């Protein structure tokens, strides 16, 4: 299917954007890296299907906030938003968050692993 | 003697402090441990005498920086610093020699735990 190729490329682009954000974070100087690891993110309890991307969508505003403190973030997050919303679509899904919060590093990596998990199935 | 007893206790204190930190790191979750293991440390080529503790002293700030990412580290490293300064004591300033291969936090701490244990057991 042609639409399956659309889902694939969109997942590849989202994976790349998250990898790019993380790459810049890994190169931060010691005092800067320390301060951004205090910014807490909500994590998914389950992330095996495309509908679970609602957990990412809801956490894009904190992500835009964290990137603003460490610096364009407004434009980059808006681009990711479009892809995230398009990738999940049916009506409205309630997202279940884990008890323990994580840092930007664990947050990004989880969603990077999520994207890699779906790409391989199609 | 009263001089050797003090040296023994202070060496056993440094050993305990490093073992306390090592217990903290090993207790971390797998994903947290992964990022902790990328923080690289400088290792001593020769560590046989009390004056070789300068290779630990210089690496004490990098240790504080690592525990700040995993976060009190400001007071604990300061406490360790005092011990090192009292043990290496003297007025002699020994210039340090470092090995080529860098090591993780676990390998760094264990090497100095090993250093402590070896000095204690020969006095
Ligand atoms: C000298 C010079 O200019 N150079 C220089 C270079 C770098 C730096 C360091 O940069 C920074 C400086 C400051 C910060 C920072 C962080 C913060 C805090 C960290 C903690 N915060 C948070 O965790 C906010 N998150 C939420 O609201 C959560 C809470 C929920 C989990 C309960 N909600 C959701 N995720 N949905 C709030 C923001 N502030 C106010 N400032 C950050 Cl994140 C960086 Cl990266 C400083 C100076
Ligand atoms: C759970 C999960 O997946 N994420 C997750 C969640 C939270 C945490 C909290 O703890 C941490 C979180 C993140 C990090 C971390 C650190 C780092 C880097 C690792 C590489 N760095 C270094 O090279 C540090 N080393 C030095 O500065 C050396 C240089 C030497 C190599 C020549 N200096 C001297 N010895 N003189 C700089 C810091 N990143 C990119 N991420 C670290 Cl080290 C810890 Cl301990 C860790 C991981
Ligand atoms: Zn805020
Ligand atoms: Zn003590």
């Amino acid at each position: 299917s042609s639409s399956t190729k659309k889902t694939q490329l969109q997942l590849e682009h989202l994976l790349l954007d998250l990898q790019m954000i993380l790459n810049g974070i890994n190169n931060y100087k010691n005092p800067k890296l320390t301060r951004m690891l205090t910014f807490k993110f909500y994590m998914p309890k389950k992330a095996t299907e495309l509908k679970h991307l609602q957990c990412l969508e809801e956490e894009l505003k904190p992500l835009e906030e964290a990137l603003n403190l460490a610096q364009r973030p407004r434009d980059l997050i808006s681009n990711i938003n479009v892809i995230v919303l398009e990738l999940k679509g049916e009506t409205t899904f309630m997202c279940e968050y884990a008890d323990e919060t994580a840092t930007i590093v664990e947050f990004l990596n989880r969603w990077i692993t999520f994207c890699q998990s779906i790409i391989s199935t199609l």
